[PDB]
DNA sequence: TACTGTTACGGCTCCATCAGATGGAGCCGTAACAGTA
DNA sequence: TACTGTTACGGCTCCATCAGATGGAGCCGTAACAGTA
C-alpha cells in the first residue's frame, strides 16, 4: 500500500523519512535544488532498477547503465521503475528521428531481410555466388543490417561520412541520403530505405499497413511489420504526425523533442509498475499539457503508481498526493516541508508553494500596460522553415511575449531571423541568417543579447565561477598581489585546468575516481592535498586573509561582501545574487549543479552584460525547471530592465510570464506545417478578446 | 485481480483461454507433454519480460537473451516476471561455485581494489611505475579483475589452462590454484584469493565479517563487502553451508546445484511481480522441499503471485489454484481440463491428476515383501568423498531402495563403487572405481546397466529414432531392398545427418533459419524437398509401401504394427511404447522434446537391452519429472523385471517408488560432511519402526 | 588608452549510436575388436 | 558364424563465462583584433 524509505540521505537530504502511496498520482514540489530530483531519481528508481536488473543475465547489467547503490538505509513496497530523467541535451549531426527512436533499426532489418535488391547503374535485378549484375559488371557486397547505416563505413556515404551535408549544403553525391549507392538499390514496394524515411509518418503508416507481399516474405516480416506499425502509431497518438522519420534530431524543437521521448517509454501496458517522470512538461503548451495528463491518468487507471517532480500548477491541480520540499534550497533545504492533499498544501503555512497556490504570494499584473512610444521594427517576407510570408512590427520599449503552440514557428519566426539579423547588423557576427525580405528599423537599436533554450553543458572542470566569467577577474586580482609579483606568478597559475600550480594527485579535480569494471565507479577524496586543488606554494598567496581556495570555497552571499570595491566582480556577484543563486558556493562543479540552478547560472551569465540604454533582451523559454519563486523574480529583473528603456522579447509557455506582458504576439493556429499564421496581435486584453486561439481563451479565464 | 490469456496457441496449445489470479499460489499439474511449460514458460513469462526489456538499454537487449514472441492475441494484467526454467545441464570443466553464483566475480574485484602485492620469491612488500620488486628482479604485472580469472590467459595458469587438473591428478604447478603465482600473491587479511575460495561459505562469511581494514580501504569496499556477505548469508540460508567456493560445479549433485540455482534468483525483495518456477523439486528430498515450500509461502507474503507448473503432491496439497492440462499429452493433450481447488481437482472426474490424488487410481502395495533368496554381495570399507568407512550388503533377487538427504552420499556410495567396480569385472570397462576395500559376491551377477541422473543432451540432429538405436536396424532394411540394392545405396544414403541422400537446401534440417541480429531467429520451412529431409531419388525407394521419410513421420503405435516381423526393431519400439511414448513421433526432434519425454527416451534406451536372467540393475533418480501415471508404469515395469529373476537398486527421492520397495537402506542422518553412516537398513516395515529418520517417518505416516 | 565584443586553436569531458566470441561437453555416424552362444 | 558390448575419430550443436569503442558537441584557457567612449 505505501513506499517507506527510511534514513535517506543522498546528496542534501537530511536523513528524512516519507512513506509514497501506491496506485496513486503523487507530485514531488518544492523551490529549485531543494531536493525533488534526488528524492526521485537518484534514490528510488535506482534501488527499484537495482533490485530488479540482479535478476537478469550478468554480462547484460554492464550494458545497462547502472546506476549508484542510493545512501539510504531500507526501502519497503519497492517494485520494478521505468524512469524518464530530466536531463536532454541532443544536438547530435549523427542522430535522427528514425535512430532516436528505433524505428530505423526496425527498418534496416526488413530492408536487409526481405528486400529487393538491383543494379544502380541499369535497373535491372541482381541475381547470384557472388551476388552481382553480370551485364554492367558490378559486385554488389552482402546483405545486411549493418550496410543500412550511415554510421558505419559498410554503409556511409563516402563523400559527407553519413553526415548529410557537407557554406551548408547537401551533399552533392547522395542528397542527404547519406548511404552509398549500392545500399539504396534495395526496394521494398518500389522505394529504397531513403525515400520511405521521407514519407512523413502518416502517410508511412499507411505505406507499410497497405503493402502486398508473397506468403514467404510475411512469414518473415510478421514479426517486423507489427513492431514498426506499433512505434508509428505511438507518434501519431502523442501528437506529430507532421515529423519524417529523415529530420536531424539538431533541429526538433523542445517540445517536439519531449513528446518523442515521452512516447517511446511510456506505451508497455504493464502493471504494478512504478513510473518516475522528472518535469516532464518542457517546452510543453497548455494543450499539450493537457493532452499529457489525460495519457498520464490513463496510464495510472491500469494499475500502476506515478511519481512526477513537477513546478506547473496543472500537474499539481490534477493529483491526489503532493510531497513538498524545501523549507529553502542547496544546503538549507532538504527537508518533508508538507505532504497530503492539494487543499492541505494550500491551507498548510509553512509551504511555499502552497503560499503561492492559495495566493498569498504572487506576481503583480499592472495596472496600466506600458503604449508603445511611436517606435517599431518591421519584418516583412518571413518565409523561414514553415513561415508562410508573414509580416509582423516587434515594438520597441515594452515588454514582448511570443505565444503559440509548439511548430507554430515561434523560434523559427524570432530567433533565427531577428537574433541572426541583429546579431550580423550590430554585433558583426559572421552568421547566415533566415530567408526574409528585409527588416527596417535597425538603426533604433544599439546591441542584442540573447538567452537560447538549449540546455547548459555539464564537465567537471567547470563551476558558476568559470561559466559567469568572474573567475578570471578573481584571478587576475589574486595575480597581482604583492607576493604573487615577486614570485613570479601569473594568472594562468592560479587556475586548477591548467598545470603548474594545481594538485598533481588528482589534477585539480580534488577527488579521485576509483574505477570499477562492472559495477559504478566510486569517488574517493584525494590525500595529498586534502581536495584543496592545489599545492602547498600556491596557498600560501593570500588577498586580504583568503588564499584562492577559501575564496572558491565561499558562498555567493559571502563573495558579495568580500568583493565590494571591485566594479566587475561586484556587478557579476550582484547579478547572481540577483536570479537568485546566492546559497550555492562559487566553486560547486557543474555536474553536480541541478537543472533550475544550471539554467539560473546560463541566465545570469547574459544578464550581466552592460546595457547600452536601448538593447535588444531575447529571451527562449527561460522560466524551464523553475518554481514559481524563481518565476517573480526572473520577472521583476526583466521588469526592471524593461524600465530602465530597453526592448525584451520573450518565447514562453508560462501563463503568468505572459499575463504581465505588455504586447502580445501569437503564432498558429496549430503545430507543425498547418501554422506559421499570426492568430493575434495586441496587448493581453485584446487578445483575451479573440478565440481564436487557445492563448486568449486561457488569457481570459485567468483573468 | 486477474491474468486473461485469449488465443493462446503456442506449440500444442488449442487455443485455450484461462484467467490465472494476481497474488496467490497457482500449480500447473498435468501429464508429461500435456503443455505445462509451453503454457508458462514459453507464453507469459516471455510476453512479461518482452514487455519490459523494451523500457531499457537498447544495446542491452541483444546480451539479454530475449525470448520470442509468443502465438497469442492478447494478454492481460501481465507483469514483470522472473523465472527459473526446468532445463538444467551443468557438467562444464570451467565453472565453480564461485562463478555460477558470480561470488568470485566481487572477489576479484575485491582483491584487484584493496589487495597488496607481494614478490612470490621472497615475500617482500612490491612498491612502485612499474610494480615491481627490485630485490629479487621480477616485474609484476598490473593489478585488474582480469588477472584473476582462470577462463583468460592474463590470469590462468599456463600448465593446466585453468582446469585444475592436468591419471586424473592435480596441477604440480598451482596445486588446483588454477591462477599463476604473480597472481597469486595479492592478499587480503593474510590469505591470497584461492586461500579465501577454499575456505568453507560459513567459514568465508565470519571472515568477511571479522576482516579489520584502514580507513581508507572500507570506503572503497564498502559497495562489494555487502553484496559478498549478502549472497554468502543466501547460501547459508538455502542450507548449504559445508560447501567451498572452490568446487567445480561438474561434482555437484542434482539436489545441491538445484538449491544453488534457487538462492540466488528468489533474494530481491520486490513486490508486485509474478515468479514462475518450472518443476523446482528436482533431486530435493521430502525435507529440502518443505523448506523450499516454507520460502516460497514466505516469498508470496511480500505481494507476489507464484506460478509453479510442479508434479510433486506436496507442492500440490499447499495451494490455493489448481490448473490442469491435459487430457492427455502430446498431440492428444493441450486444453484446461480442469481448474479451481485441490478439493474441487479431487471432484472432477475428468482429471487424471485429481483421480491419482482421491485413490481412485493408484500404485499397488505388494501384499507380502520378497525375502532375500540367500544371496548377497558386499562392500567393505567404502570411504569414497565423504563416506565413514562403512559396510553394507546389498541383496539380490530384490526390488531395492537407497534413500536419504541430500548429500548423504546416495551416489557416491552406489553409482561411483558399486557401477565401475561391476561394469570394470563384467564389462571390462576401462574405468577407475572409487576408494574401498573390496567387494564379495560379483561371481553372482553376469551384466550391469545403469542409468545415470545427468540430463540428456539436445541437438537437432537427434530424434528418438537415433537415440533409442532403432534408427540404425530401420536403415539397414531399407538398405536391403531389391531397389536400393540394385541402385548402389548404402545405409548411409538413408540417414539425413550424412551428405549424399538429402535435402542440400537444408542439410537435412528440414527448415532453413534465417537470421536476425537483434531479434529471435526465425524458423520457416524449406521449399526444394517441402521439409523431407531428402531429394528425389531417395524418396523413390520404398519399403512395404512407405519410403523413409513416411517411416519417419509415423507414430509409435503405427510402426509397432508396421515393423512386427523384425525382433529387433519390434523390441526397441515395444520398449518406446511401455515406458509411455505410444504418441509422439519417431523423428520429433530432441531440442523440441519435454524434460519428461527426454528422460523417458533416455530410459527406453538402457531398459531395452537384453537381459541374462540374472543382471543389474541401477537406476538413479528416475522418476525426474514424470507424472504419476508414468511413475505407475515405470514401477510396473521394473516390477515385471524384478520379477523375471533379476536384481535392481533405485535412488529416488520419490514415496510411492519406495514404499513398493522390497529392501531399503538408508544413508544420513544429514547432508555434506556430517553424514555417510547407514542410518537403517531393512524392510519398510523395521525403517518405518525407526524413528532417527525423516524418510522412516514418512513411511510410517503414509502406512 | 582601456573596456567590451568577436573569432580561432588546443585539451578535457559527456552523450548518442552500434547489435558477441571462445572453450568444452554431448550426440551421430562409422570403423575396429573382443566375448559369447 | 552372428549378436552384443566396448573404444577411438571426425563433424555439428549447445551451454557457460567474460565486463565497451567511436564520433562529435560543449566548455575552459589563451591569444589576436576591431569598435567605442
Ligand atoms: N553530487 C552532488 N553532490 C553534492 N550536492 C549535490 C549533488 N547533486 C546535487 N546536489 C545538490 O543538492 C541540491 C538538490 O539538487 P537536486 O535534488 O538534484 O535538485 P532538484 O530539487 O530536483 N531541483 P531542480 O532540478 O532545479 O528543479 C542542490 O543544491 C544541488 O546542487
Ligand atoms: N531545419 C529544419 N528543417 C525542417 N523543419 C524544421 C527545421 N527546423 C525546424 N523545423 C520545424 O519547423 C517547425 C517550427 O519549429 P520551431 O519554430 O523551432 O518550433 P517552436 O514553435 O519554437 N516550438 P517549441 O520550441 O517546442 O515551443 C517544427 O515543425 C519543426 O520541426
Ligand atoms: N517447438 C515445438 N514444436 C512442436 N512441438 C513442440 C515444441 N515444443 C514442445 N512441443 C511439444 O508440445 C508438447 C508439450 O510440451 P511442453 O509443454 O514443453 O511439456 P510439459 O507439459 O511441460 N511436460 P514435461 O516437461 O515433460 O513435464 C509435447 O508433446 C512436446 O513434444
Ligand atoms: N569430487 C568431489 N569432491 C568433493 N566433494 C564431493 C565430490 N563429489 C561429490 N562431493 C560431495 O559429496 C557429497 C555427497 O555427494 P553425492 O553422493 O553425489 O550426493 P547425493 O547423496 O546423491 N545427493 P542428491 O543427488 O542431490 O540427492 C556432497 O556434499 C557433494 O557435494
Ligand atoms: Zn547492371
Ligand atoms: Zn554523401
Ligand atoms: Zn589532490
Ligand atoms: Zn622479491
Ligand atoms: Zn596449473
Ligand atoms: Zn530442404
Amino acid at each position: 500500500d505505501y513506499i517507506v524509505v527510511k534514513g535517506a540521505r543522498e546528496h542534501n537530504l537530511k536523513n528524512i523519512d516519507v512513506k509514497i502511496p501506491r496506485d496513486k498520482f503523487v507530485v514531488i514540489t518544492g523551490l529549485s535544488g531543494s531536493g525533488k530530483s534526488s528524492l526521485a531519481f537518484d534514490t528510488i528508481y535506482a534501488e527499484g532498477q537495482r533490485r530488479y536488473v540482479e535478476s537478469l543475465s550478468s554480462y547484460a547489467r554492464q550494458f545497462l547503465g547502472q546506476m549508484e547503490k542510493p545512501d539510504v538505509d531500507y526501502i519497503d513496497g519497492l517494485s520494478p521503475a521505468i524512469a524518464i530523467d530530466q536531463k536532454t541535451t541532443s544536438r547530435n549531426p549523427r542522430s535522427t528521428v528514425g535512430t532516436v527512436t528505433e524505428i530505423y533499426d526496425y527498418l534496416r532489418l526488413l530492408f536487409a531481410r526481405i528486400g529487393t535488391p538491383h543494379c544502380y547503374l541499369c535497373g535491372r535485378e541482381i541475381s547470384q555466388q557472388n551476388f552481382a549484375c553480370t551485364e554492367c559488371n558490378v559486385s554488389m557486397e552482402e546483405i545486411t543490417p549493418r550496410m543500412f547505416s550511415f554510421n558505419n563505413p559498410y554503409g556511409a556515404c563516402p563523400e559527407c561520412t553519413g553526415l548529410g551535408s557537407l557554406s551548408n549544403i547537401p551533399c552533392p553525391v547522395c542528397k542527404g541520403a547519406r548511404l552509398k549507392k549500392e545500399s539504396l538499390a534495395v526496394t521494398i514496394g518500389g522505394k529504397n530505405i531513403y525515400e520511405v524515411c521521407c514519407l512523413s509518418i502518416g502517410e508511412a503508416k499507411e505505406f507499410f499497413a497497405n503493402l502486398n507481399l508473397t506468403e514467404r516474405q510475411q512469414l518473415i516480416a510478421r514479426q517486423i511489420l507489427k513492431e514498426i506499425n506499433a512505434r508509428l502509431g505511438f507518434l501519431v497518438d502523442v501528437g506529430l504526425d507532421y515529423l519524417t522519420l529523415a529530420r536531424a534530431a539538431g533541429t526538433l524543437s523542445g517540445g517536439e523533442a519531449q513528446r518523442i521521448r515521452l512516447a517511446t517509454q511510456i506505451g508497455s501496458g504493464l502493471m504494478g509498475v512504478i513510473y518516475i517522470l522528472d518535469e516532464p512538461s518542457i517546452g510543453l503548451h497548455q494543450r499539450d499539457n493537457d493532452r499529457l495528463l489525460r495519457s498520464l491518468k490513463k496510464l495510472r487507471d491500469l494499475g500502476n503508481t506515478l511519481l512526477v517532480v513537477e513546478h506547473d500548477e496543472d500537474t499539481m491541480y490534477a493529483s491526489d498526493y503532493i510531497i513538498d520540499l524545501g523549507p529553502g534550497a542547496g544546503s538549507h533545504g532538504g527537508q518533508i516541508v508538507a505532504e497530503g492533499t492539494v487543499e492541505e498544501i494550500k491551507q498548510n503555512p509553512n509551504s511555499v508553494t502552497g503560499e503561492y497556490l492559495s495566493g498569498r504570494k504572487k506576481i503583480e499584473v499592472p495596472k496600466e500596460r506600458r503604449k508603445p512610444n511611436g517606435k517599431w521594427l518591421e519584418i516583412i517576407g518571413a518565409r523561414e522553415n514553415n513561415l508562410k510570408n508573414i509580416n509582423v512590427r516587434i515594438p520597441l520599449g515594452v515588454f514582448t511575449c511570443i505565444t503559440g503552440v509548439s511548430g507554430s514557428g515561434k523560434s523559427s519566426l524570432i530567433n533565427e531571423i531577428l537574433y541572426k539579423r541583429l546579431a550580423a547588423e550590430l554585433n558583426r557576427a559572421s552568421v547566415k541568417p533566415g530567408e526574409h525580405d528585409l527588416i527596417k528599423g535597425i538603426e533604433y537599436l544599439d546591441k542584442v543579447i540573447d538567452i537560447d533554450q538549449s540546455p547548459i553543458g555539464r564537465t567537471p572542470r567547470s563551476n558558476p565561477a568559470t561559466y559567469t566569467g568572474v573567475f578570471d577577474f578573481i584571478r587576475e586580482i589574486f595575480a597581482n598581489t604583492t607576493e604573487a609579483k615577486t614570485r613570479g606568478y601569473k594568472a594562468g597559475r592560479f587556475s586548477f585546468n591548467v598545470k603548474g600550480g594545481r594538485c598533481e594527485a588528482c589534477a585539480g579535480d580534488g577527488i579521485n575516481k576509483i574505477e570499477m569494471h562492472f559495477l559504478p565507479d566510486i569517488y574517493v577524496p584525494c590525500e595529498v592535498c586534502k581536495g584543496k586543488r592545489y599545492n602547498r606554494e600556491t596557498l600560501e598567496v593570500r588577498y586580504k586573509g583568503k588564499n584562492i581556495a577559501e575564496v572558491l570555497d565561499m558562498t555567493v552571499e559571502e563573495a558579495l561582501e568580500f568583493f565590494k570595491n571591485i566594479p566587475r566582480i561586484h556587478k557579476k556577484i550582484e547579478t547572481l545574487y540577483d536570479v537568485g543563486l546566492g546559497y550555492i558556493k562559487l566553486g560547486q562543479s557543474s555536474t553536480t549543479l541541478s537543472g533550475g540552478e544550471a539554467q539560473r547560472v546560463k541566465l545570469a551569465t547574459e544578464l550581466s552584460r552592460k546595457s547600452t540604454g536601448k538593447t535588444m533582451y531575447i529571451l527562449d523559454e527561460p522560466t524551464t525547471g523553475l518554481h514559481m519563486a524563481d518565476v517573480h523574480r526572473l520577472v521583476g529583473i526583466l521588469h526592471r530592465l524593461v524600465e530602465a528603456g530597453n526592448s525584451v522579447v520573450v518565447i514562453e509557455h508560462n501563463l503568468d510570464v505572459i499575463k504581465t506582458a505588455d504586447y502580445i504576439i501569437d503564432l498558429g493556429p496549430e503545430g507543425g506545417s498547418g501554422g506559421g499564421l499570426v492568430v493575434a496581435e495586441g496587448t493581453p486584453e485584446e487578445v483575451a478578446k479573440v478565440e481564436n486561439s487557445y492563448t486568449g481563451q486561457f488569457l481570459k479565464k485567468v483573468l
